[PDB]
C-alpha cells in the first residue's frame, strides 16, 4: 500500500517526535514466510494485520492502523 509510511513521517516531524520506527516480525516456513509489523511512534505501539508476503506491506499496514488511531 502506497503511502502509510509517509504520511506517518510526516506527522511525526509536524508534532517533533522522532521518526516512527519499524519492529518487523517473520515467521513460517522459510520461503512461505508470514510478516506482521508493529510501529513505535512517540512511545505508542500500533500493530499491523497479520500474514503479509514481506516487510514492507506489514509496516505499511502498521502505519495505517497508527494513522488511524491518531485521528480518533
Amino acid at each position: 500500500s502506497h503511502v502509510f509510511k509517509s504520511r506517518l513521517q510526516e506527522y511525526a516531524q509536524k508534532y517533533k517526535l522522532p521518526t516512527p520506527v519499524y519492529e518487523i516480525v517473520k515467521e513460517g516456513p522459510s520461503h512461505k514466510s508470514l510478516f506482521q509489523s508493529t510501529v513505535i511512534l512517540d512511545g505508542v505501539r500500533y500493530n499491523s494485520l497479520p500474514g503479509f508476503f514481506n516487510r514492507k506491506a506489514a509496516e505499511q499496514s502498521a502505519a495505517e492502523v497508527a494513522l488511524r488511531e491518531l485521528a480518533k
